[PDB]
């Protein structure tokens, strides 16, 4: 369409191959998944250990390729909880040379346990929707439904 054919060229060419959820303070993998939850158009699903929400930290690692070069690759994620946007979170990863396959680290901080809602109300109501950017291009918008088993 009008807006550029090359946010079309860098979702075409870009691919997210693995993630991972590690505890932050120990570097256990608690969760790794080898689908490309950044696929527009689709729901998402994704099942994580409610051990998660143990956590005083997380550190997440998406890791992808990308044909197309990137001036600012960066996303936005909203977390939604029965439609009502709880979190807005803003990460960026900056330049992407063309053809290269990246690990992205970032790191969340939780909320206190006393202030974290327990895994049996939030599990299949939780949305996060991911905006994925190359500075101002929005390149794709994926959803993920959160399930906590
Ligand atoms: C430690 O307690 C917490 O902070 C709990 N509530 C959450 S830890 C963090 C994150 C997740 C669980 C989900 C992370 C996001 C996923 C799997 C999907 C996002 C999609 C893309 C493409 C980045």
């Amino acid at each position: 369409s009008a807006k550029d054919e090359r946010a079309r060229e860098i979702l075409r060419g870009f691919k997210l191959n693995w993630m991972n959820l590690r505890d932050a303070e120990t570097g256990k993998i608690l969760w790794q998944g080898t689908e490309d939850l950044s696929v527009p158009g689709v729901e998402h699903e994704a099942r994580v250990p409610k051990k998660i929400l143990k956590c005083k930290a997380v550190s997440r690692e998406l890791n992808f390729s990308s044909t197309e070069q990137m001036e600012k690759f960066r996303l936005e994620q909203k977390v939604y909880f029965k439609g009502q946007c709880l979190e807005e979170w803003f990460f960026e990863f900056g330049f992407v040379i063309p053809n290269s396959t990246n690990t992205w680290q970032s790191l969340i901080e939780a909320a206190p346990e006393s202030q974290m809602m327990p895994a049996s109300v939030l599990t299949g109501n939780v949305i996060i929707e991911t905006k994925f950017f190359d500075d101002d291009l929005l390149v794709s918008t994926s959803r993920v439904r959160l399930f906590y088993v």
